[PDB]
């Protein structure tokens, strides 16, 4: 029996759907935190457990009978630590014999400093005692084609980015490895470091998105301080402009680049290309 945190969230969704190819919609335990939130979920057989993350106890009957347990980390970033923490110990408290974890690309290494609460999630795994497997997902290509309507409309993409180069995938594209990973035999105890088959710059993005589009898109590069106020000028959350900022000046320094083709070969064919997802934007 496979359990699945995070399972109504995007990447999870797909998990799901991706799972359900070739695994029967009982043998999948999904669990939430709001079932108000797992209507599909409940309109295909899986089963959904609900259960606090800020509770050790409630995790822990969730994961009776759990045999592989796939930690799709928590989106609350900033209190993710805790919450993984305790997580892991109703894993352990429950018997879970196997974790596969999303993690960050380069983890360890990343100058993104959003490696860090993956970092003390790693570590807890490495301390669990419990057979692990690492999903270091690299960077999602609709994070930046989230900005691609804003580059249409105003005409220029922006960003601290330089040259870096973003070997982007599809959240489906990780979905499926993560799916593989819970669901087939052979990847315990691995680290993978999963990213796109092919990398671009931001230039490249901008010149992509012209291609397509017709209109024009250039890129400019913006200093991290700048980037920063600049999200925040058209009024965004701190905390957002300035994690935003820092990755895209972690991306200048190569930490969303990876070219291993870990994913591919996981996942059985090519991963999505940038021109595709940008097609969709014309779908
Ligand atoms: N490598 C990359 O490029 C990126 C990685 N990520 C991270 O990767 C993970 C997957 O992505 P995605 O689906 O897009 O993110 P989502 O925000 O869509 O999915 C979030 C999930 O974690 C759960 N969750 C969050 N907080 C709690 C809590 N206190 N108790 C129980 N469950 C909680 C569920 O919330 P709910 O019911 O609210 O849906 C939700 O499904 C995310 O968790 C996110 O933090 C995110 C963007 C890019
Ligand atoms: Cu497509």
């Amino acid at each position: 029996m496979i359990a699945i945190t995070g399972a109504t969230g995007q990447l999870g969704h797909y998990v799901i759907e991706s799972l359900m190819k070739t695994v029967p919609a009982s043998q999948i335990v999904a669990i939430v935190r709001n079932p108000a939130k797992a209507q599909a979920l409940a309109a295909q057989g899986i089963t959904v457990r609900q259960a606090d993350y800020g509770d050790e106890a409630a995790l822990t009957s969730a994961l009776q009978g759990v045999e592989k347990l796939l930690l799709i980390s928590s989106s609350e970033v900033g209190q993710r630590a805790p919450q993984h923490r305790n997580v892991i110990n109703a894993a352990k408290a429950a018997g879970v014999k196997f974790i596969a974890y999303t993690s960050l690309l380069h983890a360890d290494t990343s100058p993104l400093g959003l490696a860090d609460e993956h970092i003390e999630t790693e570590k807890m795994l490495a301390d669990s005692g419990i057979v692990y497997t690492l999903l270091r997902n690299g960077w999602y290509s609709e994070n930046y084609l989230a900005s691609a309507p804003a580059a249409l409309e105003h005409g220029v993409f922006i960003g601290a980015a330089g040259d870096g180069k973003i070997a982007s995938a599809t959240r489906a594209d990780y979905a499926a490895a993560a799916a593989r990973v819970i669901s087939e035999a052979g990847h315990e105890g691995k680290v993978y470091e999963l990213a796109g088959d092919s990398a671009w710059t931001l230039t490249q993005l901008a010149a992509e998105l012209t291609k397509q589009s017709g209109k024009q898109v250039t890129y400019q590069n913006l200093s991290e301080a700048d980037f920063a106020a600049a999200l925040k000028s058209v009024g965004l959350p701190d905390g957002l402009a300035d994690m935003l900022a820092d990755s895209d000046v972690g991306a200048s320094k190569g930490g969303l680049f990876d070219d291993s083709k870990t994913l591919s070969k996981l996942i059985g064919h090519p991963t999505t290309t940038l021109a595709e997802s940008v097609s969709h934007l014309f779908n």
